[PDB]
């Protein structure tokens, strides 16, 4: 896989954000994770985590997997990096997202994220508390 440039347009919630990519606005959904919705437990905490991460970054990048690049809603499906740190992984490592929606052919970072989840679950962080 390879990282490509994008810029933040607006934070949305724990696992979506509006980015400019190839000069067009798109809503991206984070591959291989699920955050709570804003109205659910840990929802606001996930939204705040992702917001801080993407807003404070000097450089946002998107990394598509080998499969579908957009979902049925027209959302971009990617791994999002903030100054080189993967947001997807960070959320899971903090117990603010579960590994989820692991579809065949877009699952390159699955075992990275499952290792993060195991460590969050050992620490009883957040969703795992
Ligand atoms: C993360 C992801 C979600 N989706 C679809 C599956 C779910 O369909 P349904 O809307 O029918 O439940 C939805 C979950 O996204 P949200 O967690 O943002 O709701 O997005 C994909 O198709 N591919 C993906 O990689
Ligand atoms: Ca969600």
């Amino acid at each position: 896989l390879h990282k490509e440039p994008a810029t933040l347009i607006k934070a949305i919630d724990g696992d979506t954000a509006k980015l400019m990519y190839k000069g067009q606005p798109m809503t991206f959904r984070l591959l291989l994770v699920d955050t709570p919705e804003f109205n659910e437990k840990y929802g606001p905490e996930a939204s705040a985590f992702t917001k801080k991460m993407v807003e404070n970054a000097k450089k946002i990048e998107v990394e598509f997997d080998k499969g579908q690049r957009t979902d049925k809603y027209g959302r971009g499906l990617a791994y999002i990096y903030a100054d080189g740190k993967m947001v997807n992984e960070a959320l899971v490592r903090q117990g603010l997202a579960k590994v989820a929606y692991v579809y065949k052919g877009n699952n390159t970072h699955e075992q990275l994220l499952r290792k993060a989840e195991a460590q969050a679950k050992k620490e009883k962080l957040n969703i795992w508390s």
